[PDB]
């Protein structure tokens, strides 16, 4: 249930009983008003919305409850809680009209810009972000992974327009969780998940024992699209983002092979050596960079970084410095704040995660 | 080797000696001028130019040969021989400086535009398409993967962009053989074929045991396309793609999941009604033309039509009335001169498939 009603100016004011995302279950009586789409798309409408009490824009993700099972994006938004995932603040079912059909609502917190948009901007512009940002935004999508892969969730479509963006912040904040998944070994899991130009090689191949290393190799193309200004691995078919791969990384050994699909598809590719990464990327692009795309892009998914082994590269080193600040001055967002969570995959690594004037009483 | 020379006002001529590509291996010497780029991706250059004894146009599609194996699209073009799929007419390699990396040159016909290009301006344009152009091209579409199916060929990627299109004549010819392969039954084969958009359900589920049916999805997806005025199953994912058939054809049940991929890929998705097929395009759209779409986009891969029996569906009635002609008043190209080895998988649809007056 949901009670419409209007204000002096006819402003028009929806006013829901919703469960609080996080936390013990005491029901929130919600009013929101000026209500516009801000794009559909299979799983249904996202919304955005401005709370009367405080002004607060908010988004909402207006799905269709299945009366079967519980709705797993659902399920995993409530044991998350953190600085660069979008947070879940209420949820509420309703239904649109007739149909005798539910509908689940999510409402999330608004922000205001896209990865995909921004890059779009500098890249019909004929220029790139400056590499301040590309670490920063960078460096807050690996502390996500490292969150949400130490409860075992995949996150399986990391792609630019998932990736939110204030821009006077810098703040980077992960969403859409409609395809991610907790991985248990031993239990397969379908392939054809995840967007094109981000599908690891092994999501190609039709593998079904893939691990979270899919998402490795997705940030790993988002960082390469970033430099580049344009997607690396781009492809309207399976081959053809293949032969993009083959072309950077060099044929696959059949070890390599074995590693990605053990079931082998029976295909033989062209041989060709691998273009060494210098030559990838424009004549400036920080050596960095390009050591740590090398380190994500990796066929074996094994031998791919782990987010947390990510963030401690050097090419984030430059955030680590005491003075660093944002272009437009302000301070860098909180970087620096882990939690025993996040860094269970890899205790010791906090030496280099927290810098020493992180830790000063 | 290839001698670069030029005429005597100053053109630049190019001479090879080539195998041609349909006989007996016996070389002979093409000169070409006006070498033109028109496109590249992925396996390398297409190039257009002039053949130099009757300044016809020719593509020349440019590869990377391995030393390996044969190349396995030249040794499908080589074989096949139809009006509705482009010709290879001349064959040869070529380096390009050092390298050490021979080239493979395939010498083929032009058609100067594509059922894309053409699609886009009538979109682009808010205007659709008229039927009678959208029934000569989808036969002459499933005239060429009859042919190729009869030689247990699958071509793999039916896209708009491979269909090739003389716009005066009403030709319609496929084109692009690299990822075509003969499917043997019992050898598996790599699901991550053909174009997002076109690709069958059983290929997103990552079967490898799909027959020729799955040229036949794409070409249904075609045809939708033309009706409709843009591609009928969008998506960046295969999530995303699945939801758009679920929301057309409905949820598929447990025995159509079996039939598509047995393994099952082990997902539940949201129980969606049929969309009924009235509802999905134009009102005025042709019933034969969403009746055809039926049976051409079906989750079961053998309850889908073969391509033979999709041109004798009354959709196509127009097409065989004795005074059918083109919108510029020329008449029809070649749609009857059905071969035996064409009409293989069913020889008693000879007596639909080519009207009284032929
Ligand atoms: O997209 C989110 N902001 C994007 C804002 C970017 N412009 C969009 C609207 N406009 C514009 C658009 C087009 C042209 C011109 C102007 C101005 C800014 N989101 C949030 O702010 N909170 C979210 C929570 C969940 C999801 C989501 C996304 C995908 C799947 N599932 C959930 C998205 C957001
Ligand atoms: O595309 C073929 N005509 C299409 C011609 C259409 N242009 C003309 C216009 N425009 C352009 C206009 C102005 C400036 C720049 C460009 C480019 C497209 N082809 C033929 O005519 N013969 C073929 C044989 C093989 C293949 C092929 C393609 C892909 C993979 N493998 C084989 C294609 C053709």
């Amino acid at each position: 249930s949901m009670k419409v009603s209007r204000d002096k100016d006819g402003s028009k004011v929806t006013t829901v009983v919703a469960t609080p995302g996080q936390g013990p279950d005491r029901p929130q009586e919600v009013s929101y008003t000026d209500t516009k789409v801000i794009g559909n798309g299979s799983f249904g409408v996202v919304y955005q919305a401005k709370l009367c009490d405080s002004g607060e824009l908010v988004a909402i993700k207006k799905v269709l409850q299945d009366k079967r099972f519980k709705n797993r994006e659902l399920q995993i938004m409530r044991k998350l809680d953190h600085c660069n995932i979008v947070r879940l603040r209420y949820f509420f079912y309703s239904s649109g009209e007739k149909k005798d059909e539910v509908y689940l609502n999510l409402v999330l917190d608004y922000v205001p810009e896209t990865v995909y948009r921004v890059a779009r901007h500098y890249s019909r512009a004929k220029q790139t972000l400056p590499v301040i940002y590309v670490k920063l935004y960078m460096y807050q999508l690996f502390r996500s992974l490292a969150y949400i892969h130490s409860f075992g969730i995949c996150h399986r479509d990391i792609k630019p327009q998932n990736l939110l963006l204030d821009p006077d912040t810098a703040v980077l904040k992960l969403c859409d969780f409609g395809s991610a998944k907790q991985l248990v070994r031993g239990e397969p899991n379908v392939s054809y998940i995840c967007s094109r130009y981000y599908r690891a090689p092994e999501l190609i191949f039709g593998a079904t024992d893939y691990t979270s290393s899919i998402d490795v190799w997705s940030a790993g193309c988002v960082l390469a699209e970033l430099l580049l200004g344009q997607p690396i691995f781009p492809g309207d078919s399976g081959v053809d983002q293949l032969v993009e791969i083959i072309k950077v990384l060099g044929t696959p050994t059949r070890e390599q092979i074995r590693e990605m699909n053990p079931n082998y598809t029976e295909f033989k590719f062209p041989q060709i050596k691998a273009h060494p990464w210098t030559k990838v990327f424009r004549p400036r692009t920080p050596p960095e960079a390009i050591a740590l795309c090398s380190r994500l892009l990796e066929y074996t998914p094994t031998a791919r970084l782990t987010p947390l082994e990510a963030c401690a590269h050097s090419f984030f080193d430059e955030l680590r410095d005491p003075n660093v600040k944002l272009p437009n001055g302000r301070d860098t967002p909180a970087l620096f704040n882990f939690t025993t969570q996040e860094l269970s995959s890899n205790p010791p690594l906090a030496t280099i995660l927290i810098p020493p004037h992180a830790r000063i009483q």
